[PDB]
């Protein structure tokens, strides 16, 4: 009838690790024990309470929660106890209205959202819909598998809007959390990948992932290299939405291609209109995705086509993850392990 | 032998009607006695000479000439003497790159333009590549289909890149001299059409027109409005672009749905990232089309669901209908009359 | 505690019109007064039991059911009491299978058909899962919009599926009680329509309902006087399925076109792979559609741009109109008249 | 002046090798010498006569030609002399029909075809129109690129055309000559393979270019199987149309599935419509492919992902080749070798 969990309760403040009641599952609803919890940036937003629409406080954040169904309420078919799932952004939607009637469920007007709108996976226990979990393959470990919950359907749907196709060229802008991932996405989606970042280690990585170009934004200017080097991009992927990254993205795409962006920066970002109108060029905005994108997201994963880079904390040291994470020490994903 | 031309001999200055050699066919090429001209803001830019790309001086402007086929040079097979015509924006393309292969000639980077790289339709006679004519529906006069060649396809282009479907809301941003043919346009492809604009007479001109619903934004917040009544619409189609017709247009848009920008704005728009990530929002350019997008075009008119408005002026008068152009005097779009 | 229904209670035995006792809504479903339930051909072959998969007995056939939510089961948000709906062919689907997941509810193998494998509305009462009613327009007639659920759907789904657009032909063949739905469905879609069928006043209605081209097949080859007439068609919408509709849709459709199959005749049809292949032509089948396909089509009658051609019938009636359909002495469609 | 070719002068006929004059190029045409020439069962049908419409005799047959620009004719701007080409079946088209204008050439009703309304490849020499041509790989062999120009770009095209994505599952119905092929362009396209055919050492073959999945025809029945192992292919490919491997496909593939058809056999196939309309199953025609895929298609080769199994043969033994592919004996594809 208690948890540990860490619960958010001031804006800006440091999370608290209380012990607070498990939580039961109504009719249509299911309790997932938690073994374990990816973190991602979206947990620092949340966390400060810095987006227009903000959660109501306390909650318990954590959008990429994996573990067993524990405990069944009445009307449940599709998982059973003992079932792997995870408790995804998309909490739940209406299933009725306009976008959810046409496999467009990200978009519900309706939607609740998990360690955000409703508690989360920074808990031993979270009760989530099933109409709404992750399915999680057999083959992964936990660990491994909470961030295509988050970063990884987030990128492959990302990938799947720049409209582009196997033998096309795709940019990776950034290879950090998200960008490692696309990566291999694209490769495994048949795509010829470009890798632009600062780091050569990260650029490495990216070639060793399956890019067959990388460019160091540092030592070139991406735009004028790609050009050249291989006539522009089919797509980018903007994976890290500076005003910087925007521009270079822009200049990278060849005529009559796509941009999509990942990110969520503030502010207003300068775009030059009369060129992407001669070059018939696409700006598109991405974030997560629908259950079927999620589930494509997890198969790439059982395949053995795509595998995040992960590092382990304890739910106790949750505060120090976000500290390390505010100031961008973390390589790779963290993921609390609660076994 | 000789001709009446209008002439652009230097930028920014008036333009001189002389008598000047009648072009002749070489192979490949065709001649065009021009029967009417349209007159619209391109023809402005071309003779300012204020595109990042300029005409070579000096040089005949008009990309809407229409008329008959008057000579035919050798290896000529898809018209012959006689043929109703049009010389649109794109002269030619070269036919065989990526872009030219995939059905985007517009995109040609060798493409030339009527009435800017070469001379255009500001005269009695032209010469045509014929494999880039428009052919013109019989039972449509000279005078009311010249504008399609130019504001026809480039709407329809539009509205087809918004990517809605029939049943589908979309919003015509500007009942101007595009608007009130896109509204057209629109309602013959399915679409339920919402009109947003300033002017009284313009709204019910679309109404008219076949526009479900009219929007003044002088006296209400048109974004505001829309999504509280019809959820926002599936597409939004900017006529005259603007910062804020961009940014309203934003406001617009439902979740999932698709702006297309039909004019080249100086200068960069503010995009406010994380809406567009957050709302899934596409953001595309586009202007004039292809040769498959003008015969489209051209069926609509044939068919009798589209209709310009259209009023005459004689080629002499040519400076007086680029002045009442400048001043933003002109209703509707001008075409010159060489009847 | 009692109603009327007709019941099937032998295969292929006329149906006995009963008092049975009303059903009552269990949790998460609803219950709905009828006050029109359209017949169609399917109705019979659901009587008859000659379909692979049969309904079992005894059972109250009928899924063109259209009236008031009369009652309403724990969590139910969808409808409340007063809510004018239908029940259409489709009653539930599970939900998260692949199919459901992409909104191709129509594909899932666990779904269940209303008046088939559950009890339909050929009955004064009839229970109903809410996820899966089709919301009835205001402005619509409750026996003018019975059709809508079943031809309507279905002739609108099958001209989404010929991957035509707006100035494109389509053929609409046989304009019987779905072909002349069709017809008016394909027009409010922006489509050129030429009708074909062997009985001149069923292409003399086509006209009347906004066909340009109409041709007799009996003293006519409308392949060869197609291709030749109007360079043949971008789509076939085949409302009649048998071999000769199909062999002459092969021969009608445009190289590239597709043929959409709008019914469920018996045995295997003979097609020509050489041609089908050499002219890169697509072949699928569409009946009914998805909760979305429902309200689309709905929303096409309630803007009037579809009627139905409908005349009424008594509940105690229903074996004369069974008579009717067998025979082919049904003009439109037949609609029980609860009042 | 004069040349070795292989032609046919009698339908059913051994071919003669003889002296021929050597093809000079007029305006807008060049010359090929040719270094390798493919040979399929194309070629036999072109000898034999058999097809609807048949080629005129006599005539040098070949449409998988690949060589060097020898001689360039007037104003010729796509290639020069030294530049190597292939002359593939499409050897031009109209330019400017509804097909040609879309990008879809390959259905120009007044193309012409290489090795079959026009002298082909089985010469030392060809001419060619430039705007039709395949531009090839430079660190590609002429041998080994050759079957692309026709076994390649057709199982590509039709590859693209089962509407499958990267991570769905798509059967190769026959791992033959057009089959093995297939197998690595689905593989680079990021699908799982599933190779289905009759003979054990083909599906060895299937396994080490990459399918993950192979079963054998005449052993266990694959429509059952795949059905079971992978729940149905998404995609289906029937690389060779008998009348059990049509039949056994409409069996493997899943609900909402597409087949593609790659061949052209003589007759009717049996088509259960009731099965493809209930379970929403697409059927389509598929063969070559437009100057686009064709490129595309050429770059797989170029990039490393695709080769054919190839051996030679000299032009004086071509009809001991057709004597060897009529009797199923042919095992990859054979190439005449012009070195
Ligand atoms: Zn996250
Ligand atoms: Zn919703
Ligand atoms: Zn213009
Ligand atoms: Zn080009
Ligand atoms: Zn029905
Ligand atoms: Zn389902
Ligand atoms: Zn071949
Ligand atoms: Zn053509």
């Amino acid at each position: 009838a208690m948890m540990k969990a860490a619960v958010v309760r001031a804006f800006g403040a440091p999370l608290t690790i209380d012990e607070v009641p498990v939580p039961q599952p109504g009719p249509g609803q299911v309790q997932v024990k938690i073994e374990a919890s990816g973190v991602c940036h979206t947990d620092l937003h949340a966390a400060d309470g810095d987006w227009p629409v903000k959660p109501t406080l306390p909650f318990i954040p954590g959008h990429e929660g994996v573990g067993y169904v524990s405990a069944v309420g009445s009307g449940v078919s599709r998982v059973k106890e003992g079932d792997r799932v995870g408790v995804p952004w998309l909490y739940s939607a209406c299933g009725y209205c306009e976008h959810c009637l046409q496999g467009w469920e990200t978009l519900c007007e309706k939607q609740q959202n998990t360690g955000y709108s409703v508690n989360g996976g920074y808990g031993e226990y979270v009760v989530a819909d099933p109409n709404y979990v992750g399915l999680l393959p057999d083959k992964v470990g936990f660990v491994e598998i909470a961030p295509i919950l988050c970063a990884g359907v987030t990128v492959y749907k990302g990938l799947k809007v720049t409209d582009t196709r196997p033998g096309q060229w795709v940019v990776i802008s950034g290879i950090g959390g998200l960008g490692h991932v696309a990566v291999q996405y694209a490769r495994a989606m048949g795509l010829r990948v470009a890798a632009v970042d600062i780091d050569d280690a990260k650029l490495n990585l990216a070639r060793r992932l399956g890019a067959e170009v990388a460019v160091n934004a540092r030592d070139t200017d991406p735009a004028a290299w790609l050009q050249k080097e291989i006539g522009g991009a089919h797509g980018v992927l903007v994976t890290a939405v500076s005003p910087k990254a925007f521009s270079q993205a822009i200049g990278m795409v060849r005529r009559g291609g796509t941009i999509a962006l990942n990110g969520l920066p503030p502010g207003d970002f300068g775009t030059p209109i009369f060129d992407v109108v001669l070059k018939g060029i696409t700006i598109r905005g991405s974030i997560v995705g629908t259950r079927s994108d999620l589930q494509e997201s997890l198969d790439f994963a059982a395949h053995g086509d795509v595998k995040a880079t992960v590092s382990t904390a304890k739910l106790d040291d949750v505060n120090d993850v976000f500290g390390r994470l505010r100031e961008g020490k973390v390589e790779g994903r963290v993921v609390l392990d609660f076994s």
